[PDB]
């Protein structure tokens, strides 16, 4: 029903400017306390080191914020001896672009290598869905199987709340303990990480094995990919099984 | 079938390798060629500036990183205002997240994590909503072609396939084209660019290497385009879905 929709929209747009307000009460006293920070470093440099000029600061500035943006570390020579298009780095990109998570530490900088990731992408995701689906089924069987060995509806929402429970201990949990303890991160940006990363949100904020300083083995990435795909079908799974349920809710 | 959730499997290991292959082939010559340029830019700067130390110069470039990674452009004298939150919050919803505005907060986080929890099944039920109504009307256009061929008879697969061609280049005109157009214009990106945006925006992949508004009206009306635009297309994969469905 067209009622129920509008409904739906308004309880939407009262939600985002309610979570607006939340976010600028959170985080707006510490971007102005960042600013003001910023802003007093620069002048205090140029008071210290008279030889440079305000312009010639800025320019330097742009010149590393460039690199940055490119992909490339302005801080150090050590650290720029490492890529991110390697064999195995670009294998993960590829993985973060057919998974919609987009992080965009890493993005396509190349006029071609942009014009490639279109075609990648249009062509990708609806492939990775047919995975997903694949073992979306299989796991259905599994939830499926579960709930017949237990009113319907009381059984049915007992049994949902176990599965969400079950992949929050497995998917969830467990591997934030695993990057608090490999990534070094505290408890929270660890939560936080497989949160942004299962919803495919992907800020890029956090992104497991990217610092230059960490010593991380070469069966890390492709892991971090595996947890990905089960911990996103697993999820994906619960969602087409509650999904199915409401439409013979609706008939 | 698990047999062919195996092969689907191989399909798309074999696809990541490809993809890999080809992005680093293109990628990897310019990340060089930046590296380089980037390592002779600092160096000429301490050969010019000699009172500058290269360890207090490494201080200054961190102090620059730290504050556009906080979100503070460290580049001349809010991303958090009431309308810019807004655009934030409904970026999470979306699952787009671009990464160029992020909570820095500890409680942010905290925040972002519950947000994200109870907001996206809420973006799940008003985007299905739209789909639906978006369904009847893809629904009523192919009810329409068919009556046309009741006697004719033509195979139901061949009108399927042909109305589907139709929406999805409906949508690439409307929500893709045309608003792409609109970026070049606005945003003053060039020609790739504003369709690689509105294609990374769309999947919502959203990298966050290119944002719209980084007037007034503007904000909420691409995120008007983003909802619209997602809706359109997810009505679209919806049909596609229940047909391949039924197929099985
Ligand atoms: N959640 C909807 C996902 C859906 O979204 C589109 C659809 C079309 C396009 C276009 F036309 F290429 F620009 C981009 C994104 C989609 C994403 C990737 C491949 C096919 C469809
Ligand atoms: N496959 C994307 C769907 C997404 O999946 C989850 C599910 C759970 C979680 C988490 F909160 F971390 F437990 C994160 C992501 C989801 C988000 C909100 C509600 C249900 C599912
Ligand atoms: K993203
Ligand atoms: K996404
Ligand atoms: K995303």
């Amino acid at each position: 029903k067209w009622k129920t929709v509008v409904a739906i929209f308004v309880v939407v747009v009262v939600y985002l400017v309610t979570g607006g307000l939340v976010f600028r009460a959170l985080e707006q006293p510490f971007e102005s306390s960042q600013k003001n920070t910023i802003a007093l470093e620069k002048a205090e440099f140029l008071r210290d080191h008279v030889c440079v000029s305000p312009q010639e600061l800025e320019t330097l500035i742009q010149h590393a914020l460039d690199a940055d943006n490119a992909g490339v570390s302005p801080i150090g020579n050590s650290s720029n001896n490492s890529s991110h298009w390697d064999l195995g780095s670009a294998f993960f990109f590829a993985g973060t672009v057919i998974t919609t998570i987009g992080y965009g530490n890493i993005a396509p900088s190349t006029e071609g290598g942009k014009i490639f990731c279109i075609l990648y992408a249009i062509f990708g995701i609806p492939l990775f869905g047919f995975l997903l689906a694949g073992i979306g089924d299989q796991l259905g069987t599994i939830f499926g199987k579960s709930i017949a060995r237990v009113s319907q509806t009381k059984i049915r929402v007992i049994s949902t709340i176990l599965f969400i429970l079950a992949g929050c201990i497995v998917f969830v949990t467990i591997p934030a303990v695993i990057f608090k303890y490999i990534e070094g991160w505290t408890a929270l940006e660890s939560i936080y990480f497989v949160v942004v990363t299962l919803t495919t949100v992907g800020f890029g904020d956090f992104v497991a094995g990217g610092n230059a300083g960490i010593n991380y083995r070469e069966w890390y990435k492709p892991l971090v990919w595996f947890w990905i795909l089960v911990g996103l079908a697993y999820f994906a799974a619960v969602l087409s099984m509650i999904g199915d349920w409401l439409r013979v809710l609706s008939k």
